């Protein structure tokens, strides 16, 4: 039984906005004081609202990994909440923002990691997730990131092309996901016009090395951004490789 009694929900102060309203901090208080993270819902006093709202809650249920945020519980009746996890240092792109002189290169290649291995999960669930962008990951602690919840810049070109979704389009969005981390959280394409994109990629023209960024570990984003979906590498093969970059880097 996932519905909680709102009387165990202390609201404090709001941390983000949603699709739906705002997200709030908070603590629940069971059977002691959990900090959590409490997304509420301007609209769900209409059904049609509130179905939408409490669906992305039932999906999460489906999902038991450390790096994607986990549902604690709903409150269904007006106003209608959802309960979650509360990754304290917030949105993942502040974060390398406010950060980036003093984020070491170790704990970048280490995001880009623990994202892959939650990728690597949801792709062996056989989820394809088609939103794959620093925008939707949240900051747990210093040494611990996870996935929360046209994007013309971040996408494939078979999904731009001819709505072509599969873990290979999810690939080539994750290696512009590590290119973002590796640029403290610069969007890709700045100043590039949504229309421009696909062309200057047919021109064979990508992404360029971030400054600081491993030539091993720009080479990695390279594979991702193979024109031939079948030549890019697994989310499993990322994982392996990042593993090592990880390492190599731990090491000096
Ligand atoms: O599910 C969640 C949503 N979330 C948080 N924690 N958990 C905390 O940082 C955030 C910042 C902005 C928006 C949402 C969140």
């Amino acid at each position: 039984d996932y519905e909680i009694q709102r009387e165990r929900i202390e609201l404090g102060r709001c941390i983000g906005e949603g699709q739906f309203g705002d997200v709030h901090q908070g603590i629940y208080m069971s059977p002691p004081a959990l900090a959590v993270a409490i997304k509420t819902c301007k609209n769900c006093t209409s059904d049609s609202v509130r179905e939408k709202f409490l669906q992305e809650a039932l999906t999460m249920r489906q999902f038991d990994h450390p790096h994607i945020v986990k549902l604690i519980g709903v409150i269904t009746e007006n106003p209608v909440w959802i309960i979650m996890e509360l990754c304290t240092l917030g949105e993942l792109r502040s974060f390398l923002q406010v950060r980036k002189y003093s984020l070491d290169l170790a704990s970048l290649i280490l995001y880009a990691y623990q994202l892959s291995t939650a990728l690597a999960y949801l792709e062996s669930k056989r989820f394809v997730h088609r939103d794959i962008a620093a925008r939707n990951v949240l900051v747990s602690s210093n040494d611990c990131v996870k996935l929360g919840d046209l994007p013309i810049k971040w996408m494939a070109p078979e999904s731009i092309n001819f709505r072509r979704f599969t873990s290979a389009s999810d690939v080539w969005m994750f290696g512009v996901c590590m290119w973002e981390i590796l640029m403290h959280g610069v969007k890709p394409f700045q100043g590039v016009k949504n229309n421009d994109v696909i062309g200057r990629i047919e021109n064979g023209e990508r992404l360029p090395m971030p400054p600081n960024c491993p030539p091993t570990l720009y080479s990695l984003m390279t594979k991702c951004w193979a024109y031939d979906p079948s030549r890019r590498p697994r989310f499993t093969e990322l994982k392996a490789q990042l593993s090592t970059i990880l390492e190599e880097e731990k090491a000096q």
